């Protein structure tokens, strides 16, 4: 099946100049510890790690602390592709984009395995 199936816009999003406490919080409502980061027009632009965020003030900003920039897949790649990047990192949330790399949604981890559990038995 395709990766377009299976996005959901229900997952962990701040921009880049978003602060601490906001992605944090984020993470909190998600009950995770991954935020998808993007620019002021969308774009993709990587992922922060909670773990990253332990020793900083509250009120400074995430900008430098993204990670992962080649961590997504495209909205028209097969679901099969994005086990290739969960080989890579096996993080809950895989950033989906275009083809000018404006964020689309996110696939789960959970409904990537979903989609395995429908590929097999």
């Amino acid at each position: 099946m395709k990766v377009k199936k299976w996005v959901t816009q229900d997952f962990p999003m701040v921009e880049e100049s978003a602060t601490v406490r906001e992605c944090l919080h984020r993470m909190r409502q998600y009950q995770t510890n991954e935020c998808i980061v993007k620019d002021r027009e969308g774009h993709f632009r990587g992922v922060v790690n909670k773990e990253d965020l332990l020793d900083l003030d509250l009120d400074s900003s995430v900008f430098n602390k993204v990670s992962l920039p080649d961590f997504f897949v495209h909205e028209e790649d097969n679901i099969t592709h994005a086990l290739l990047l969960f080989l890579e990192h096996q993080e809950p949330y895989l950033p989906v984009v275009d083809e000018e790399m404006r964020l689309k949604g996110a696939v789960s981890l959970h409904d990537f395995l979903e989609a395995l559990i429908e590929a097999l038995a």
